[PDB]
């Protein structure tokens, strides 16, 4: 009967996810955008108003893709012109419109081509960057303070991250932090003079004749790394007759006598700022608490609050060691650091005491804190059912640790059990973004008391357009592989009957600290598979998964392309063994790391899947970023891990690629991982004889995700399945 | 019964036909080769002695590739280190042996990456190119004299072609000419500074970290073009203490008035130097005949020896202007041009005469002339039967035109229809070398009355061969188009039936002045193709073709991929119809020109070819360099041709393609068409939302001739063939 999920569905995105972004602007009121008009609401009663008519900028003159109210209230930033670049990286242009007179301010405007602009956090000032260097404007039709004058394109960036920081640590193009009343601007300066350029050809539209060369300043592993240097300064002593001193931060000296980066920046107080270094070999970070210090305008770090954090068992953090939370006087903090046992928990700290104290614990993490108020600390974690896939808002009393309240666990457990939070200013309200196992569902919350004040957007609209329609399913669980249980996901074709044979798709990525098994809902290729051509499509989260501890995650440390593709082979022998998976007609695909790993298995030998499609792959890890691969495997240098990185390449195994069909793919423009990586791919395959189906996607990057390419990969993998299968 | 000629017979080459190939020393002894030693033949007699043991070099520490005996048969230069780069140029190294006293010179020897080396005509002088400068060696052991100062990689070529020269006119790496007795050396010199750059990716080795980036000076059309200057050196004035002193020749006054280039340059004797000059615009071209002055050392080119050649229908020559065959005094000379008719024949030119007198006739034309007596002229034409696809080696009394002799067209009138053939030093002797219909047949002949000698390969173990194997025949006929007819050829597969349907594959190629029917024995992909999957393979002569006259090859003049293209749809619409081919199953294939003409193909929407496959295309002669293009395309300017350049292209039919299955392939390292036209082909079909097959081969050329590469995309292609048809 009726219809199913099908690819053009997909494509065409005929059914919608409704969302509910709302911007708290105070503690008790957040504005709540409209592809029209932007409208203010009353937390506390869920009245509303409108904020600014959805005509006052008709004839403007642009599209407007963005608009950033000053906290003010009093000035409205409207971004035009948006040219992208990388991932967060983008330039644009800016004018401001003033509220009070309902004027668009003319005079002293922010430039063309301006890289990166945000308010103060209280007022109204402004700070930005244009072509690599920072400006600092007090009033927004006043003339802009230049803050820093040695700015140039692909050599230095003064609160810009270059290419590796954007993408590896800070994941934005900002580099400047204000202090919480606005009165400094802290910021980075990136030297990548000698960084290396990964340089590709850029064709273009049509009508250019010759090929342009795109090259950027990107550290390959080895390779020289930017420098990084720290800096603030007091945006109330700009003159307009003086150039502003910016106080540098230096040091650590454990952090100086070598290569290292800066990884975090985090303000305690009006005066206290925090930063977190870390050594080029990812294993050691040192956090430093620097005060102002009024009568030499200089910033004092104290060794004494000088914090490490170090690991023997692998890298530091996550990706990196995670931020602090300070109470509001900044004598103490809350972060999450691997246990003893190796569980990430939250630890209170003294900014001047060196043992801290876990207040949470047990054989699961917290992934974040997301609030703290003098009574009260809020975390999402997967302590609920023991299920390392499902996420819940949870808060602990500062003054007993035994008393622990989960917030979201009982709202709805059938329908939720994947949370995700924002809270109000003073966390005087929160909501709740619940993205799964059912539709999502958004809920309003008052934190005196958890009350729930009501729904927000609960997708009834999808919900009767879904029944409408033979949709998939979705079963979590595990496997257990040398005592440690391992869990997976499988997107079951309607009507799912385990006598009959399906065949299976296994969808990786599996990276470090990845999870690919959760409760989250979602409306992908993986859903038109199961629904249309009714395919098995699984995932499967073995050696190096995040989110179980340290054992499971570091145990592929220094040793990429080993236990991670190893367990995805067992997993998948697993399940051709489970009844109703036809073990014939198995394939694997995956993108970037997964297309790396969907290589590495195609070439393992194991002769466990049919065909593969890998996507925008890593080939060998001398070819990928220093601050990501080197976290993970070292420096390739022979006293150092160059042996491993030499053995876990995908030519390597060129020659077990005749048992299979694989499908390559990448972008002509990736500048994340580049062609480059596929290029050595083909060749290997060719040099050994082995045919193969290929495809380019000239111009596009990384995420092949212009509306032409996307549709078009999509179904040409489309294609290649059901042709492996059939 | 028995085996038939498959896929990896071609590939691995199972099946292999023998040369016979011989150098002329003198006029009466030719040297040959073989896999071991060089040996010397009495052409008379056929007596033979070796020249020099296959020993002599057994621990000389390095592979030779190639020799070259000097004039003298004094020397022996020894080539090694062989580096290709374009289709025509390399780099190598090199070393000379003393044959009079069989040592190997040590001293002042030729250095490492020398561009290119030649002996003088008559002793053992030396001239070579390195580092872009001239260089002569009076005596293989005697120091260098630098000829040159000015050469510059990239910049300023002395003695060796730039990219384009290279490829488009001299079809050489060498841009220098030794005089008839080695006194003079003559040489061109070429300034490319403002030739625009093309830029590709190099990915080189797995072990290279970062991809490099090839750039060469390539004009594309309508871009700056190099400029050309000649001269010419006494090497019997060099010192040692002075500079040698290169006078110049330049005009003329008609070419110098714009851009233009020089396409020939020809001695006429000791003093007598001819030059060829073409405008731009490939319409008009003027050849000057420059006399030495003994007492001002000059060189003067009279006007009134100055001869136009122009074209009111297209352009000059069949790539190029041909070249002049002077009588022994030089005041005389016999040349191919263009009919009053428009058919290529001989004309008989005074350097003093204004008018020549055209000395053959007919609707057929002379592809070349290969020897001059002062008794009578030798000429390969295809007059015979009046098969446009066939050669024959015929003589004409230069005292009565009207009497000619055809001296290879009974011979062997079954097997034997494509000759070329190869005079001795003063035509004494010649060796006729017959490559089909039948197999390749070489004999040796006397001039004073063209007596057969002997056979020296007849091919005879190849010939036992193949026939314990099924092979294919052929088919050359032709089809009537508009009154004119028009030839084609099909490989047909063994015992061809034609009651049976077959499904046929067109072989396409069509370039302006090209000939794919013709009457030459092949082993080749095609030859699978017929032999194995009974896959019947026709090719196609239509407008734009050569050997048949300018009504015929200038019929696309300003108008490419128009008519060629459309007589081959035509072409393929007839063959159809002919009751031995299924209708349902008809391919198109070809690579460069042919990829272009196949793409074309598939997106006219004629609905004839249900599959395709373009290698290396062009997709729009912006993209392609300036000498070729624009010979047949004009400038691309909307004074001139811009409209038909940009109603050429093969992304505005993109859209057409959803009809047909088709497989896009290029080599990422494509120095001539670059991989930025198929990029450009494959962007423009994702815009449109057309799925499509491709493969790209990183770092090979437009070759994809290295030997896994090759064997890589034949079997790539096979299996599209065989999957379109079955
Ligand atoms: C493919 N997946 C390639 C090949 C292996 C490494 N690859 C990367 O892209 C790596 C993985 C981690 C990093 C990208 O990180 C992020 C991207 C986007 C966000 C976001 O919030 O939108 C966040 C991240 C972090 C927080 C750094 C994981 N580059």
């Amino acid at each position: 009967s009726r219809k199913t999920y099908t690819l053009t569905d997909y494509l065409k995105n005929t059914y919608r996810l409704k969302l509910y972004s709302l911007r708290w602007i105070s503690d008790h009121e957040y504005l709540y955008k409209q592809e029209n008009n932007i409208l203010v609401f009353n937390a506390e009663y869920g009245n509303s108003s409108v904020f600014l008519e959805n005509s006052t900028f008709d004839e403007f003159g642009h599209s407007i893709n963005d608009y950033s109210i000053s906290p003010d209230g009093q000035f409205i930033l409207l971004e035009y012109n948006y040219v992208k670049q990388w991932r967060h990286s983008y330039t644009a242009s800016y004018d401001i419109y003033d509220l009070n007179k309902r004027q668009l301010i003319t005079e002293e405007r922010i430039p063309n081509n301006t890289q990166w602009v945000t308010w103060s956090p209280v007022g109204h000032k402004l700070a930005y960057v244009w072509n690599n260097d920072i400006y600092v404007k007090i009033e927004p039709n006043l003339p802009s303070y230049r803050i820093t004058w040695t700015g140039k394109e692909d050599i230095i960036y003064n609160g810009i991250t270059d290419w590796v920081y954007e993408e590896e640590v800070f994941s934005a193009y900002s580099a400047l932090w204000w202090s919480p009343n606005g009165t400094f601007l802290a910021y980075a300066q990136f030297n990548d003079t000698e960084v290396p350029l990964i340089e590709y050809s850029f064709y273009s539209d049509e009508s250019l004749q010759y090929p342009k060369t795109v090259r950027v300043p990107y550290p390959k592993a080895g390779a020289v790394n930017p420098t990084v240097k720290f800096f603030v300064v007091n945006t109330d002593s700009l003159s307009s007759v003086t150039n502003a001193t910016s106080i540098q931060i230096t040091a650590p000296a454990s952090m100086l006598i070598g290569d290292h980066y800066l990884c975090d920046v985090t303000w305690a107080t009006q005066e206290r700022i925090s930063l977190q270094w870390l050594r080029r070999i990812q294993n050691y970070s040192v956090m430093d608490i620097c005060d102002y210090d009024e009568s030499s305008g200089r910033w004092n770090c104290l060794v004494a609050r000088q914090h490490i954090e170090m690991s023997t068992t692998g890298w530091v953090g996550r990706f990196r060691p995670s931020e602090p939370h300070f109470t509001l006087d900044g004598n103490s903090f809350y972060k999450i650091i691997s246990n003893e046992e190796g569980y990430r928990h939250i630890c209170y700290f003294q900014i001047d005491k060196k043992d801290c104290t876990f207040i949470t614990k047990g054989t699961w993490e917290v992934i974040g804190i997301e609030a703290l108020t003098s009574d009260y600390l809020y975390y999402i974690s997967n302590e609920y059912k023991g299920m390392p896939g499902g996420r819940n808002l949870y808060k602990i009393q500062l003054s007993d640790y035994t008393k622990v309240t989960c917030l979201s666990c009982e709202l709805n457990p059938e329908r939720c059990q994947y949370y995700s939070v924002s809270f109000s200013k003073e966390a005087k309200y929160y909501q709740l973004r619940c993205s799964g196992p059912g539709l999502p569902l958004y809920t309003l919350h008052s934190s005196v008391n958890d009350k729930g004040l009501r729904v927000l957007e609960d997708n009834s609209a999808l919900d009767k357009m879904l029944q409408n329609v033979q949709m998939p399913s979705k079963k979590l669980d595990f496997i257990i592989l040398n005592e440690t249980k391992f869990w997976y996901q499988m997107i079951l074709p309607p009507h799912f009957d385990k006598s009959k044979k399906y065949p299976l798709l296994l969808d990786v990525y599996a990276g470090p600290c990845s999870q690919k098994a959760d409760t989250v809902f979602r409306l992908n290729w993986a859903t038109y598979l199961a629904s249309t051509e009714n395919i098995i499509v699984a995932s499967f989260d073995g050696r190096g998964s995040g989110y179980q501890g340290d054992k499971i995650m570091h145990a592929i440390n220094r040793r990429l392309g080993t236990f991670e593709v190893e367990d995805q082979i067992e997993a998948a022998r697993q399940f051709s063994k489970m009844g109703f998976v036809d073990n014939k007609r198995i394939a694997i695909w995956g993108w970037s790391y997964g297309g790396y790993v969907t290589s590495m298995v195609l070439g393992s030998g194991s002769g466990v899947f049919k065909c593969g499609i890998a996507v925008a792959p890593v080939s060998r890890w001398e070819y990928y970023d220093s601050v990501y691969t080197e976290r993970y495997m070292g420096l390739p240098t022979p006293e150092d891990n160059l042996d491993h990185y030499r053995n876990s390449t995908v030519m390597s195994r060129a020659e077990n690629f005749k048992q299979v069909e694989y499908l390559l793919i990448h972008g002509t423009a990736d500048d994340n991982v580049h062609f480059q990586q596929s290029a050595q791919i083909s060749k290997a395959l060719v040099d050994v004889g082995v045919d193969f189906q290929a495809m380019w996607y000239t111009d596009e990057d990384h995420g092949i995700a212009s509306s032409t390419a996307h549709q078009h990969i999509y179904t040409h993998m489309s294609h290649f399945i059901k042709q492996c299968f059939s």
